[PDB]
């Protein structure tokens, strides 16, 4: 194990190691739409402008759906072909679980009613709908969840080096966006007629920044 006492050190090392030259060859198609290699610059306070390179295409939803899923066939030079299916629409549930941190009373017998009530009221203030599951909301209970409807707008994909100078879909990163799971994508509040698809390499500073800043895009609390 290793870790620096400088919070930005891991990020700086990633920036130094980043070689975008192979990515210039990332031409091809996304579901038969012509891809374009894009060179962007990140602005990171104290570190300046940072290169980032991805290949992208806008895929129409029409003609690229399989039931409720957008079907993205990645056919990019030097990247082993792969498909991502991603839901056009998701129902995002954020659950309130009663934990000791928000529990009122004697440890073994506490409940989170006040904090749950706040969470429920917060949901409605954010335009969500709430489902209450446990009113008593005792320690360890799943008390309820806030529900939001979202629609895929920007799909982030990640490729990793193979051993051999080319690329394949990343194992570790199912998205370039923190927290890097398959539903860590760009969403909007209403249905979309097209989706922007962006393919990054694992070592891109965009992904490093997402990681080292926990999605915030900048360092600091």
């Amino acid at each position: 194990m290793g870790s620096s006492d400088d919070p930005r050190d891991n990020f700086k090392k990633a920036v130094s190691a980043f070689d975008p030259k192979p990515l210039e060859s990332w031409t091809g198609t996304f579901s038969d739409v012509k891809a374009t290699v894009r060179r962007q610059s990140l602005s990171v306070a104290g570190l300046g402008s940072i290169p980032s390179v991805y290949t992208e295409a806008t895929v129409p939803v029409s003609g690229n759906t399989d039931g409720s899923q957008l079907v993205v066939k990645v056919n990019i030079n030097t990247v082993a072909p792969f498909t991502r299916r991603s839901p056009l629409h998701a129902t995002r549930e954020r659950w309130f679980s009663c934990s000791s941190s928000q529990c009122s009373g004697y440890s073994r017998k506490c409940d989170c009613q006040e904090k749950h009530e706040q969470f429920r009221n917060k949901c409605y203030s954010q335009g969500g709908q709430y489902s209450t599951q446990s009113s008593k909301c005792r320690l360890g209970e799943k008390c309820g969840y806030c529900k939001q409807e979202v629609y895929l707008s920007k799909l982030y994909l990640v490729a990793a080096s193979d051993g051999k100078g080319e690329y394949r879909e990343s194992t570790q990163y199912q998205s370039a966006l923190y927290s890097f799971g398959h539903l860590s994508q760009g969403y909007e509040a209403v249905p979309q007629d097209k989706v922007q698809v962006q393919l990054y390499s694992e070592g891109d500073p965009f992904i490093a920044l997402e990681r080292e800043t926990m999605g915030e895009g900048e360092f600091g609390v």
